[PDB]
């Protein structure tokens, strides 16, 4: 664990446990570097990283503000969030999968209507996949992301990019179960057929059923 | 424009114009600081910021990689994206509003079912609003974000947080039109009535119609 890593983790934990409460000004840099035990330049790089992720707000000639991350942070904090509240992780994971399922009903339908060639290309990558957890987790994430971009609206893609960290961490655990891998292959294959048939109005129900059934398998593993 | 601001903007522009192509290694720090004209510590803080936003990948003892931001960046780059490709902005804006509309059909319905008290509280803030662009832009963003969190699934909220920058910039221009302000007040009021009535299945069509009609007003302003 680098001096920077140690400092970033210390400050985030200190915000979470209210040593540095959201809504207040962060202690002076000299005070902080002395408390954490890192150089002022290490601290500055760390504060820059945290600011960019939303934990803090830095202003040219004003004190640094500790933010409530729920107002200023994006999908980027998801893994950190999982790590800080180990007890709420199950809920957080259910929320993420629910977002994946519901927002995908939108972009998968749009991709089938706007760029079916691209959607087919993305879905066809399922034919190669190695039969194991890490390979499926990658595959699954790439298909949802690939379909998001295939909608022709890249903003859905930026959303999947932010979900990646926690999403693939769930996948690596989820796809250790053989049934999870099988239900997913069945899903990608059915998606391709719906795309081929132009069965746009059937995408919603097919994706919702996959969300629910893969959700049942996961809840049982949790 | 600070030395750091200048450097960050230079590197991002250089990636966009392929002086530093995505998929390649970034020039050595001494070389970069000399070219840009900033100190090594300014450069390091800047590289840390860019890495956190996805433009680059930094590894303890390996060269820095220039990323294709479409794979590694999140909703955070939206404004930067608008600034880099002035010609595609119209499309980008249409895509963002479309995402707002379609994903909100999901979280607004969920908020009305799970936390109608909170949804009502959020919607009631429309009663105070000052009759002008900046106030409505803020209001409108706060209502969509407020409803996203009111769904009980905070991940929808993190998504709105990432949309904020570009979303409110569009709003500040959009709500300069009196009709835009009026159609929105009508929308918040109708949303409250649907919430009150438990008319969950009517949320989809009401939000889609608002998306389309506010979209028509905007396209006409563009």
């Amino acid at each position: 664990q680098s001096p920077a890593g140690f400092a970033e983790e210390y400050i985030i934990e200190s915000i979470w446990n209210n040593r540095f409460p959201p809504g207040t000004i962060l202690p002076a840099e000299r005070e902080l570097s002395e408390l954490i035990g890192v150089t002022r330049t290490t601290l500055r790089e760390v504060l820059q990283r945290l600011a960019r992720d939303g934990w803090l707000t830095i202003q040219h000639g004003k004190p640094t503000k500790v933010n409530n991350f729920w107002e200023t942070s994006g999908l980027n904090i998801l893994e950190t969030l999982a790590r800080l509240d180990h007890e709420s992780v199950p809920q957080l994971i259910d929320n993420l999968l629910s977002v994946r399922t519901n927002i995908s009903t939108i972009f998968i339908r749009t991709a089938f209507r706007q760029h079916p060639d691209k959607a087919q290309e993305v879905l066809a990558t399922a034919n190669e996949v190695a039969d194991h957890a890490d390979a499926f987790a990658e595959l699954d994430y790439n298909i949802f992301r690939g379909l998001a971009f295939a909608s022709g609206n890249p903003i859905y893609g930026l959303i999947l990019n932010g979900m990646k960290g926690l999403y693939t961490r769930i996948g690596r655990h989820y796809f250790a179960n053989p049934e999870a891998r099988s239900l997913a292959l069945g899903f990608y294959h059915k998606l391709s057929a719906l795309c081929s048939e132009g069965a746009h109005d059937q995408v919603y129900e097919t994706v919702r059923r996959y969300g629910h059934e893969s959700g049942e398998i996961w809840h049982r593993m949790q």
